[PDB]
RNA sequence: UUUCUUUUG
RNA sequence: GUUUGCGCGCCAUGGGCGCGCUCUAACGGGUGUAAGUCCCGAACAUGCCCAGGUAGUGGGAAAUGUAUAGCCGAACAGCAAGGGUGUCUACUGUGAGGUGGAAUCUGAAGGAAGCUGUAAGCGAAUCUCUGGUCCGACGGACAGAAAUCGCAUAUAAGGCUAGGCUUCGUGAUAAGCUGGCAAAGAACAGUGAAGUCUAAUAACUAAGCAGAGUAAAUGCGGCGGAUAUAUGGAGAGAAAGAGCGUGCACCUUAAGCGUGGAGGUCUCACAGAGGUUGCCUAGUAACAACGAACUGUGAGAAGUCAGCCGAGCCCAUAGUAGUGAAGAAGUCUCUGUAAUGGGGAUGGAGCGAAGGGGCGAACAAUCAUAAUGUCUCGUAUUGCAGAAAUGACAACAUCUGCCGUAACCAAUCGGGUAAAAGGUGGUCAAAUCAAGCGAGACGGAAAGGAUUGAUUGAACCGCCGUAUACGGAACCGUACGUACGGUGGUGUGAGAGGUCGGAAUUUCUCAAUUAAGAGAAAUUCUUCCUACUCGAU
């Protein structure tokens, strides 16, 4: 019933085209990714009939590349009816949602006024879970043991099938709760359930906490599990704040993303590459441009225009240094337009690079407007026209 | 905001 | 491929060692046998304070200058022999080229042992104590080595910049430290260790704390050593210092003087070897390849001269220049280092170059040369859903944030957060039967066995010892400064030309005028070669 439509040739190609497009590792074979197609071209009929037969051996450890595109057809044909039983809340590793969705979806709520957060971190999820449970749970909807049979080989031993499996599994706490009643917000593992009060917040990370280590088999551990306020709560990279204009709540950047942000930042525009400033200029806007598509639904204002100050500076130090000769310097310094005796005096202070850059001639030798025909997107502008 | 020289990836 | 960078010889204006002569503390005194040393005295100018912000007067506490014989000479200025150019012009050569002019750059950190004048700086045996700096490699500080100890150090120690907050509100001398960091110096600015010295007079018109920012990596402490940028001081010290001149079979020196330049490249003239109707012998950087354009003899010109795996042999100037009897090679013998070495005695003549190529030992890297247990038929079962004949009972799952309070609430007032008041589901055990996938045991049919050779090492970063020179004592540099010895570290830059060697690609040939099956023409990538042009040291 099932087990002809994962081997549909159509959905192998499909999980041909996928798995070539993820371009993933090599496994534990050392096989590449560009002589698959010679795998299915001579050894395709006999893979075929070993899991209509049920014989293959998954090769375990390091996932191999025949395996993840098998995964995938696996994935691709139970991402149809096994979805329909997935609760709206649950936001992670489903077509058509994203992150901000559930973000929107938080706020919505805690602007309804439920604000307590109950976090809970199912930690280590594959070496904790129960198998037989898992399968047993997977049987519920389905009745080919072809499928519970190749689950379970790939069980004991990456692709999609893994975070498929994990929103199977948690599904029944999105079932527990709607039918509790409660206010919750899950993306993969990670659930933030939202109640508007502070014993009851007690009470639900109790119950829940007990609910997980005896009916769905799971645990958790106390390193992210705590019930605080959105003043204090970190999830998928957002911190949340309330404004002054005491009517909503909203969402910003956490401080530790805009740690990593720092950190690439610092590490890209790093003073001593030997790359050009071009090369610099493009993957800085490579990154400006991927971490506000993450963060454009946050208000994060004030923290683009530092951010964009500080983007600056690091550059016209990276500039400085490349020029790196004071004659270069001052040659440099009045083809940009200085004066030429401001321009050799700043210039034969070439060295003190962060005290030259910081302020003086060198802010309007290459200024905001030449460093936006230079190449790079200022965060102001591409902040405004995402949100 | 030192009207200076040299050395290095 | 970074102005110069090679060998040999000469020469001090460099340095020792003596011998004389003179001078040595503003200007003068004393003390003493003896003062260059020890002690004392006058004025002016500057710095600092008499402030409340500054100029100009009046005054004052330390300090410095005019002011020791003299030394040195800026990252100061001018001159400047010499060198270069791919810019132009003259001349001379048959030509490769040469020479003289202009114009410009250079005249360098290693010998015109460059010249002149400065700013600034320095300025006396020896000894005790002490501050600071530097060193005891390189190597993110392992390994490796002759090459300090312990600890810390990259999601970044430590330093530093601009702030913020909390405590709080005498100077001088001056090596050094820092000025948001690759390293080092100089200038300027701010601070400034150690001890000493002062702690006088009158007026006027800072320590901590958290952050944020910034790194081509070192930081802190001990121990040992060095310290003439005449290192900052302190205490002894009747102590030496400086200039000039002169000797010394004294010792040395990369841009000074003289003289050599092989090897390769290039020009010309004769002869041959060709092409052409007497003339051509090249060009494309060289290799290659087109092309007739190659070969010997002879005459010429420019010219060398950069460690990276290289002991050594070979070619040529060449056993020549040059040294050597004011004594070589060899031998013997005391020694020194990690290594290169240095004396003492015989002995009787030898020792002995330069650049560029080949060959290459050694070295490094790379490549080639008797179970157990799984596949596999049956047995006891067990891991996990669903179904309920039926029993045990009204206590259990689950959601809901509070009682009074100043007459009003977030502990904004006192106790508490499974805090009161509450809702919603009834809760648990199943007899037996039972989906689909597995998990090992229990058995037996079938397997199965725990030295040689080639290639590459292109280039580059350096440090250390001695000798020898400089910028700028130390440190950083001068091609690792250079020479000789020791040592680690990285890995094959872009173009262009050739190899179009090897692999793919388009088009033909064969197989069938069929493949990504073999061959050929072309295209692209790749291996290799080339300072030809750039790039790096
Ligand atoms: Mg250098
Ligand atoms: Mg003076
Ligand atoms: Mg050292
Ligand atoms: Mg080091
Ligand atoms: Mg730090
Ligand atoms: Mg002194
Ligand atoms: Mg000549
Ligand atoms: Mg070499
Ligand atoms: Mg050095
Ligand atoms: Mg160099
Ligand atoms: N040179
Ligand atoms: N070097």
């Amino acid at each position: 019933n099932l087990m002809e439509q994962i081997l549909s040739s159509d959905n192998l190609n499909r999980a041909y085209l996928q798995v070539v497009r993820n371009k993933g590792a090599e496994g534990v074979d050392g096989m590449k990714y560009t002589e698959l197609k010679e795998h299915l071209a001579k050894n395709g009929e006999t893979i075929k009939g070993q899991l209509r037969t049920r014989k293959y051996k998954p090769q375990p450890g390091v996932p191999t590349v025949t395996d993840r595109f098998i995964q995938q057809a696996i994935a691709q044909v139970l991402t149809p009816i096994y979805e329909e039983q997935f609760h709206d809340h649950s936001y992670g590793f489903r077509p058509n949602r994203c992150a901000q969705q559930a973000i929107l979806t938080a706020l919505n709520i805690m602007n309804d006024g439920n604000d307590w957060i109950v976090d809970i971190d199912l930690e280590k999820f594959f070496d904790t879970v129960n198998h037989d449970k898992l399968m047993t749970l997977i049987g519920r909807t389905i009745k080919d043991g072809d499928v519970i049979s190749i689950v379970r080989k790939y069980l004991v031993s990456g692709g999609n099938l893994s975070p498929l499996l994990a929103n199977i599994m948690l599904n029944e706490l999105d079932k527990e709760m709607e039918k509790r009643g409660l206010n919750f917000v899950r993306y993969a593992d990670d659930c933030i359930i939202m109640v508007g009060s502070e014993m009851s917040a007690n009470r639900v990370m109790r119950n829940i906490s007990r609910f997980i280590e005896e009916k769905l088999g799971l645990k958790v551990n106390m390193t992210k599990s705590k019930v605080d306020r959105p003043s204090g709560l970190k999830y998928l990279g957002f911190g949340f704040y309330f404004d002054p204009r005491a009517h909503q709540f909203k969402a910003k950047p956490h401080a530790k993303s805009v740690a990593k942000f720092k950190k690439r930042m610092k590490e890209l525009t790093c003073r001593s590459w030997g790359v050009s400033n071009s090369y610099k200029v493009e993957k800085l806007n490579q990154l400006i441009r991927g971490w506000i598509n993450y963060f454009k639904i946050g208000s994060m204002k004030t923290l683009c225009k530092e951010l964009d100050s500080r983007i600056r500076y690091r550059l016209r130090m990276c500039i400085w240094k490349q020029w790196k000769t004071p004659q270069n310097q001052e040659k440099n310094l009045v083809k940009l337009g200085i004066d030429r005796n401001t321009a050799r005096r700043v210039a034969y202070t070439g060295k003190r690079i962060a005290y030259v850059c910081n302020k003086g001639a060198v802010n309007v030798a290459i200024s905001n407007k030449r460093l936006a025909s230079f190449g790079l997107i200022s965060m102001l502008d591409y902040y405004i026209e995402k949100c």
